[PDB]
């Protein structure tokens, strides 16, 4: 489905990257106003995409939010890793999620780490 929403994401970026960049080109000595101006330019940006990202931080994602919130979960054994086939269709469904990719490194995941609705 894409749902292009990664778009958006790349946009507000973009907008508070020329922003910074252009206080790169701008000095606080020669431009102690233009340059203080998008400092709060700045500010604000920040303070709406944090107001937004506080919503999107306490519900860090909908997905996310809800594993963090599972009833029957771990971090899943060489043991079951070994066994991921009979693991995964067993639970009906587990929920499995790795370490070293960055979903696994934002929210903390040192080891490979499972979720589940289902016991297991």
């Amino acid at each position: 489905m894409k749902e292009v929403e990664k778009n958006e994401i790349k946009r507000l970026s973009d907008r508070l990257d020329a922003i910074r960049h252009q206080q790169a080109d701008l000095s606080l000595v020669e431009a102690a106003d233009k340059y203080a101006e998008l400092e709060k330019e700045k500010a604000t940006l920040e303070a709406e995409i944090a107001r937004l990202r506080e919503v999107h931080s306490q519900k860090l994602s909908k997905e996310a939010q809800k594993l963090m919130k599972m009833p029957f979960q771990r971090a899943i054994t060489k043991k079951e890793q070994a066994d991921m086939g009979k693991l995964k269709k067993s639970v009906r469904g587990l929920v499995v999620v790795h370490p070293m990719t960055a979903l696994g490194r934002e929210m903390g995941l040192e080891e490979m780490t499972g979720f589940s609705k289902t016991t297991f």
